[PDB]
């Protein structure tokens, strides 16, 4: 046990608040009491977001060492080089991005997905944004890697972040301490929550949030709504995460599987379906809280979809956790008409 | 100036957080120390904002009496609407937003302007946004009554939000309870702020500020700085605002002037020009932090050209006031090319 014995660099306000879904809960039947974790009210760097929480536990190494750029990498709309760019800035350090195309850029929108969203906030913050088009893969790409030896041979020192950094080292602290966090809220609160429901893709939140979790032993309290479609290297990467950050930490416990629903990934990373816009009006019309098509969006319309189901128990507490993503609702205008009458 | 002696409605976190914008202060020759009180990390109701704090001192009159409808208005990308659109969502009520033509649209971001930043957000929430053509004014507009009445006429009790919730009667309170907050935080910040910087347009923001500090006879440290390009009225209005405001409260003292910069507002309301970018660009790449085309960024700019010419005592403490908007610079996109290394 122990994330603290790692060096932390505050990036947001401190711990995220918990709102309360009353209104969402009604209109789902009174069975269970939503509650949601409000990671997209992290900070002042760029609309917050998750990737801030795990950047936390990674700009010591940074800052400690001389690097003089931080490099990572994404897709169009990716949420996390948006972050990075911030950070970036906030660092007085330079920026490269890698917006590769991991998302079939539905026609209806070819023009401003890669105009507007995140990647505009990006520009926007001075980093050196690369419009790239490769494959979708949530592992390591052999594009990334050209960019650090491009930047070392210009005679700089660039500091790598892997997407959602789930492959660097410290990937899964900072949601370890997620989960220190809710513990301490629940007992502020005076609410217990049974269930955690999130969206995943590349590991390292859901990882750090099992890790940090079994710290008081409630792994099982966790509901990874899978969201990259591909729940094959999806929950297998992020179990290596599970472990290793768990190794970090001090936990013994050994990750062998976790929740991982994935009757909501389709049709594919990025693309939403018509139960996931649905969830997205469903949730703002009833909580004025705003979701996106590629990972809020999904992971609360599989919420709706358990809640139906009857899935958990009459009346438990499920924390809903919102890990940001709005600003891409952008390019994805086309998805949601106006009222009808 | 019991402001506490009126009912206040829960619709963000509590006191906004301050950022100590250290970085962006150094770069500007280390003129002054850069603070900014975040109206834009307020709320999880889309993205949060000033309007929000305004409201909660609006909502009370309106869940108390029987109306079905709430009603307001801005341009097309207004913030007001699309933060009024979650808080019928919320308050479980009916939303018709009139979204007039308040900006000459560019013509490169002319086949987004109108579907994608705040108005897709606030379609998202289920509003029922109606798009016309009427022009910008920051007085009560004739569509604003049309629709109240069309409404009351389908057998309706909509609820009156005129835009920047200004005219309505308690538009100010919402502010002046910001000002009690920058006294409070005051205290633990263990600083005093010297000048308070903000965006300037249909007025109830600064009136409230303005009232608020006098009850601590500190009007004067604020400056408002003008974006709606349109001097008299704006000055007129606010001068308006502030003065029902200090009765309300309970503040003798009354308004005959306050200082409003109005450099920057050109070429006109929701139009930047080369210095509002250039703004918008040294904060986001200094801070991280983000600022808009149309409000924020020229209060900024605004910011910036008051230290250069040295405006504020050495080592002055500044309270720059982020009130939102950023979720409207996907309509701006064409105003910031990716910079070059
Ligand atoms: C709102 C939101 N929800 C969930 C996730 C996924 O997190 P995990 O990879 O830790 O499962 C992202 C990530 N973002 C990436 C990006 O490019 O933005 C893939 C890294 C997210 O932004
Ligand atoms: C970011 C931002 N900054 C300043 C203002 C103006 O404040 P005052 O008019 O109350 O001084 C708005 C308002 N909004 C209106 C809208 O239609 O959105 C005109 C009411 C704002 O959104």
């Amino acid at each position: 046990a122990g994330v603290a014995k790692f060096a932390k660099y505050p990036l947001t306000f401190g711990p995220s608040p918990i709102s309360n879904l009353n209104r969402l809960s009604q209109h789902l039947g009174s069975k269970v009491n939503v509650y949601a974790k409000r990671e997209d009210c992290n900070s002042g760097l760029a609309f917050g977001g998750n990737t801030l929480r795990k950047l936390e536990y990674i700009v010591p190494d940074i800052v400690e060492g001389d690097y003089t750029h931080l490099v990572s990498i994404g897709g169009r709309q990716s949420n996390q080089t948006r972050m990075v760019a911030a950070l970036a800035a906030k660092l007085g350090k330079k920026c490269v991005l890698i917006q590769e195309d991991w998302v079939p850029i539905p026609e209806a929108e070819k023009d401003v997905y890669n105009r507007v969203g995140n990647i505009e906030l990006s520009r926007i913050m001075g980093a050196d944004v690369r419009v790239i088009e490769d494959g979708f893969d949530i592992g390591m790409r052999k594009s990334f890697a050209n960019a650090l030896q491009e930047l070392e041979d210009a005679g700089h020192k660039p500091y790598p972040i892997p997407a959602g950094c789930s492959e660097h080292k410290y990937g899964g602290l900072g949601f370890v301490g997620f989960a220190d966090e809710v513990i301490n809220q629940e007992v502020e609160l005076g609410i217990k929550f049974d269930k955690i429901v999130v969206c995943c893709v590349t590991g390292s939140t859901t990882a750090g949030i099992l890790a940090g979790m079994a710290q008081y032993g409630r792994q099982d309290d966790v509901i990874a709504i899978d969201a990259s479609f591909t729940s094959e290297k999806t929950k297998e990467q992020t179990l290596r995460i599970a472990n290793n950050t768990a190794k970090l930490i001090g936990v013994e416990h050994e990750f062998k599987d976790f929740t991982l629903d994935t009757r909501f990934a389709y049709p594919c990373y990025g693309v939403p379906n018509e139960g996931t816009i649905e969830a997205i009006r469903t949730c703002a019309e009833q909580e004025g809280v705003l979701t996106d098509p590629v990972y809020e969006g999904k992971s609360m319309q599989g919420l709706i979809a358990l809640i139906k189901e009857d899935y958990f128990k009459p009346g438990a507490n499920v924390l809903y956790v919102h890990l940001g993503g709005a600003p891409a609702l952008s390019a994805y205008s086309s998805f949601f008409p106006t009222k009808t009458a």
